[PDB]
């Protein structure tokens, strides 16, 4: 099911004291080959080229000669021209290549299937010809960089002691920094003060469990399932340009949020108090960050027809609007009336809409029965159940019905500071997942 | 010394009945390894190409990685877009490519040495994957294709039977045709009544002696020197587009003139009536064509400064400029009078130059002792000593003294047609080379 784990799984230390740097790559092969990877010998940087050729062909099921992996070898793969920004964006964006056969037809050569990713292979692979290295490949890309220390390399100094040939080696997204004690993991940013442990991340379980060791590590993290929807469906190739990584406890309440919706649709539900649901991450998250990646992933998810992220405007639908473009490519406007408006609830393909909770009251009080009724709707609210009960949630608990409720609260209105408004008990249900 | 030969070799059966298409492959394989060459198995595509990457590395002296190798592969020698007309260009026109490597500097990559073509290594293959097939492979290319037949596939009908991948195949220059008594070869035209067997050549010796079987045909022409030689200098990329390959004969007396001329250098001889030297090929012949190498190969032979391939004009100076003209690049009018014509005794690195008698008698018997008087001149007349003893000849004689005076006859005025002119008994000297 989940990604973020619920359950504490069984934590054992098995010393191999970590005062080595061999003995814990010796323990990591064995974890992750009881994962059911595959361990093969390149002591070259050629050979890895011919892995790909090979790992390749099960993905994508045509054959190449040699002629034509020249051209996608030199053309597309192992451009000499291009450093990581370029590839980071082919891992990211431009991920297939529009390639043409010998036999002059063109055809969609894949690298990461991020539909149906279980076809995406793994493999694992360490170092060879500096420090010492353990890889884990996907599909004969080089995609994560477990790097090993001691317990004398602190945490703070192991990311700064160090910061074609090979080229290869420039598809690493993250760099698993780890010792024997203490785990973190980040992308490609180098800073020396900035980018220190405090931008690196604790991987977690659900609430606040911290992971430090590294089997524990491996047996939540380190998962096929796991290890690849945190390569592709939750990284965000920002046009800053910069890769940015989602926190756990956001990929938790993304989860929570989407199975919400994948179990509510499958057992006919909407227009429910207990369909909705709520959570409360309330400040230095980038909220905005979460509810893009909750209504891109929602968007995609073809149960649904309409995503309207929707908030209550003192500068927010020209401040969040610039956020989701940061996020460069696709989000429709709901400014700047309830005349167009209706123009975005025609059009299609960029199902993310943000508009205001008041062109949508000044479009429900009229406007006589709209055509968008039936389809399947999630609302991402601001200033959610948990701090408000109003006029708009009634109106629109008279009007619509298809609809998936959620929302986002940054103080809720508890018992315990009921002062502004009621609590959820009839508006969104349960709270799903929170922060503190 | 010279190339085609004065002395006739032993040739001797050595049957091996010629009824097979083995045991003959086996005799050449065993004649070119008793000239020293090399055979190694490639029964693939690919090795052979990896043969290319090493049998280089000897005849420029610099180290390729695999990723300069890519650039150099697709870019250079193996473009997939090209055929056999731009291929055969790259063998005899732009056989240089200057290359950029990943250190940053700019090297030339030649393909085969023409200065000293003793480092162009030979090797030897057989078919692999159509009818039998024998490869001499110059530098990695596969230059000559020796094929081979029966006794009943007759010699007209041999050519006529048959005319990516393999891509390679197309560095192909010759198809030396044989069965097992008689043998031919060829370049690349494939017509069936005017390319079969008049259009292709008799390798033979000196004055008459036509080659016929393969033992004989092996120990003359399949000398590295020979063959080199038959390969680079003495063919010209025609910009019809055609590959012309000369005559035995024509080769014959170029050598001949260029031999006298090379062994009067260094016997600081000039100005002498045995100095020079005629030729006899009357017609049928591509007169153009011989003396368009003669003067070609005197140009580049460093003895010299200028050459002077010089008639009598009756619509000669726009006839032949105009072949010299279709052997593309590079030949100075004599055009168009004798005011710009000492421009062209100024100019150089164009050394050929073509102009009339009547133009040079204007320049001899005026313009007071012309600056270009000591440097080495060689003359190529048309109607030599055999043709006249002239006015402007003994004006010549007066005037130069470093000249090397040689010419061409169509009909000789021997003794037995000696009502024009005289003999040549202190004008040329001896006669040279002959066909008839």
């Amino acid at each position: 099911n989940f990604i973020v784990l619920d359950k504490y799984i069984k934590a054992e230390p098995t010393g191999d004291s970590y005062q080595s740097e061999s003995d814990l790559e010796r323990e990591l092969i064995q974890d992750l080959r009881n994962q059911g990877y595959e361990f093969i010998s390149v002591k070259s940087q050629s050979a890895m080229l011919a892995n790909v050729r090979e790992q390749l062909q099960n993905l994508n099921g045509v054959v190449f000669n040699d002629s034509e992996w020249r051209r996608f070898t030199e053309q597309y793969l192992d451009n000499p021209s291009d450093g990581i920004l370029d590839k980071t964006r082919k891992i990211h964006i431009d991920y297939i290549c529009d390639f043409i056969f010998d036999d002059e037809r063109l055809e969609n050569i894949y690298l990461i299937d991020k539909k149906n990713l279980m076809r995406n292979k793994v493999q694992i692979i360490q170092q060879f010809e500096n420090r010492y290295d353990v890889t884990i490949l996907v599909n004969g890309l080089p995609l994560v960089q477990i790097e090993l220390k001691k317990r004398g390399v602190a945490i703070r100094e192991a990311f700064n002691q160090i910061h074609s040939e090979n080229s290869l080696f420039k598809y690493l997204q993250l760099f698993v920094i780890s010792n024997g004690t203490d785990t973190r993991y980040f992308a490609n940013t180098t800073k020396r003060d900035k980018n220190s442990f405090d931008f690196t991340m604790n991987w977690a379980k659900s609430d606040n469990t911290l992971i430090k060791d590294l089997k524990d590590f491996t047996a939540t993290c380190f998962q096929k399932h796991t290890l690849l929807n945190v390569l592709v469906n939750y990284s965000v190739f920002d046009s800053s340009q910069t890769l940015l990584v989602m926190r756990p406890y956001q990929i938790a309440a993304t989860e929570r949020i989407l199975w919400k919706i994948k179990s509510s649709f499958t057992a006919k539900n909407w227009s429910k108090p207990e369909s909705g649901g709520y959570i409360w991450h309330t400040t230095g998250s980038g909220k905005t960050l979460t509810s893009f990646k909750a209504a891109r992933l929602a968007t995609e998810l073809d149960f649904i027809d309409k995503v309207f992220f929707v908030v209550d405007r003192k500068d927010l639908d020209y401040q969040t609007m610039k956020e989701y473009q940061r996020f460069s490519p696709d989000s429709v406007n709901g400014s700047e009336n309830t005349a167009g408006l209706k123009r975005n609830l025609d059009k299609d393909d960029n199902k993310i809409i943000v508009t205001t909770i008041q062109k949508l009251n000044n479009l429900m009080k009229a406007e006589s029965d709209l055509p968008v009724y039936n389809q399947q709707v999630v609302f991402i609210f601001d200033e959610c159940h948990r701090s408000q009960f109003g006029e708009a949630q009634k109106n629109l608990k008279k009007k619509f019905k298809r609809y998936y409720q959620f929302g986002f609260t940054g103080t809720p209105i508890f018992p315990e500071n009921a002062l502004g408004s009621e609590t959820t008990a009839s508006v969104f249900g349960r709270e799903l997942h929170s922060y503190v």
